[PDB]
């Protein structure tokens, strides 16, 4: 690979990470961040705006061109048997369907399934 091809990747944070570390970054849901150093598996290093610092791997979430990311607007429970998920207030989801029925098939990095349009927000 050529050296910082890392960074040519679209990562958005999943979850809060406050730093308490001198090193560590500092990022909120839904905030792109660039990874630098995916070397280690238990911190990678990245990048967001002027501070480049330590982060959990599974803090971020890829998504590929086109993709579209959303925040969760309302906790909904989906009816499981037809291939719906249960998604709370806030989550980030990336969209991996397209829209039917008012449902898009959508991943949280742990889990995919079908969840309402009505409850999500594009970020």
């Amino acid at each position: 690979s050529n050296a910082g091809f890392q960074q040519s990747h679209y990562f958005v944070a999943l979850y809060r990470f406050k730093a308490l570390e001198k090193d560590d970054l500092d990022f909120r849901p839904g905030e792109k961040i660039t990874v630098i150093d995916d070397s280690n598996e238990e911190w990678w290093r990245g990048k967001i705006g002027e501070k480049v610092g330590f982060f959990p791997p599974n803090f971020i979430i890829r998504v590929r061109a086109g993709e579209r990311v959303h925040r969760v607007t309302r906790s909904f429970v989906g009816n499981r048997e037809i291939g719906q998920i249960t998604l709370n207030k806030d989550q980030i989801v990336v969209q991996k369907g397209d829209e039917a029925g008012g449902y898009v098939k959508v991943y949280t990095g742990r889990k995919v399934g079908l969840f309402p349009t009505d409850f999500l927000e594009e970020i």
